[PDB]
């Protein structure tokens, strides 16, 4: 029970560690077969498979009338992907935005100043309808700007796809099992520190695939990945848990959140995503953990 805690935990490990950058191959490839930019598939298909977890999540909590938790988790997942996650990522591998996606990076930031506005008095779930509608727009918007029988050079991206996002899946909840397993078998079991870690372990999919991205120099995935998780936690996550139940307003987590992503717009609109602003990011992370209501 011990072990059996650190096998499931090390093992969560190894399939993120190999799962992500399958995931990252076979997005790439996907890509390429497409005809569409690595930042497309990076917003849309990694971006939503990543997402997956937040939206179950979020789903589940509003269900079981814990909507705090459902609202909580989506939006800390959004400080996180620009906070950690792209901070982590910049460093590693220095981004400069074209015109084009910069322009995707703006309709990201009006995007989540909208959810801020009328997340003021929480989440209804009509606001969860028009966030979700926006959501779908914002998908089919970004595959047009990025675009344009059986090859066996098709079908292996899609199995490197596939097999990589399950592993980065699977190997996040054994990640998250077998460290909650081990806390249990310790006697450690708050769950005043549970629910930090499922919160932090439905992003584990974005920051390993991401830092697998940024490790092969994809800085377009990276971004596409992050831009899109933000708004699959807002427009799907967020929005799938209002549809249950009115989620409380977080205006202090969405204040934070509007005033990343509008450093995050700036630096791609004036300057670089590179070394300094992502230690800037990280800082605003670390300072955010360290002071925001547990
Ligand atoms: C995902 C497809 C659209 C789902 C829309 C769900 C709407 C849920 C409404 C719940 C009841 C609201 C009652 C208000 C009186
Ligand atoms: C990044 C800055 C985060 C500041 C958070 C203040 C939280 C007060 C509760
Ligand atoms: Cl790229
Ligand atoms: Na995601
Ligand atoms: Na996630």
């Amino acid at each position: 029970m011990v072990i059996l805690g650190v096998g499931y935990f090390l093992l969560g490990l190894i399939l993120l560690y190999y799962g992500s950058d399958w995931f990252v191959l076979g997005s790439e490839r996907i890509a390429r077969h497409f005809n569409v930019s690595n930042f497309v598939i990076g917003a849309t298909v990694m971006a939503i498979g990543t997402s997956l977890p937040e939206i179950l999540t979020s789903a589940y909590a509003s269900y079981m009338h814990a909507p705090g938790i459902s609202i909580g988790n989506a939006i800390g997942s959004c400080i996180c992907n620009i906070g950690l996650v792209l901070g982590l990522s910049a460093i590693i591998s220095p981004i400069i935005v074209d015109k084009n996606l910069q322009k995707n990076i703006l309709v990201y930031l009006l995007f989540v100043i909208f959810a801020a506005v009328i997340g003021i008095d929480g989440f209804s779930w009509i606001d969860g309808v028009v966030l979700l509608i926006l959501f779908i727009i914002y998908l089919r918007w970004t595959v047009k700007n990025g675009s344009a029988k059986n090859n066996p050079s098709v079908v292996f991206s899609l199995v490197l796809l596939i097999i990589g996002l399950i592993g980065v899946l699977v190997g996040a909840e054994l990640f998250v099992d077998g460290a909650k397993k081990i806390a249990l078998a310790l006697d450690i079991s708050d769950k005043v520190i549970g629910f930090t870690l499922v919160a932090f372990g439905t992003s584990l999919p974005e920051l390993m695939v991401s830092l697998a991205a940024a490790k092969r120099n994809l800085g377009g995935m990276v971004l596409g990945n992050v831009i899109g998780s933000n708004i699959a936690d807002i427009g799907g996550a967020l929005a799938v848990g209002s549809l249950f139940m009115h989620l409380p307003a977080e205006n202090v987590q969405m204040a934070v959140l509007v005033i990343m992503s509008l450093l995050l717009y700036l630096f791609a609109k004036y300057s670089k995503i590179g070394r300094w602003q992502g230690i800037l990011f990280l800082a605003l992370y670390i300072i955010a953990i360290a002071s925001l209501r547990m």
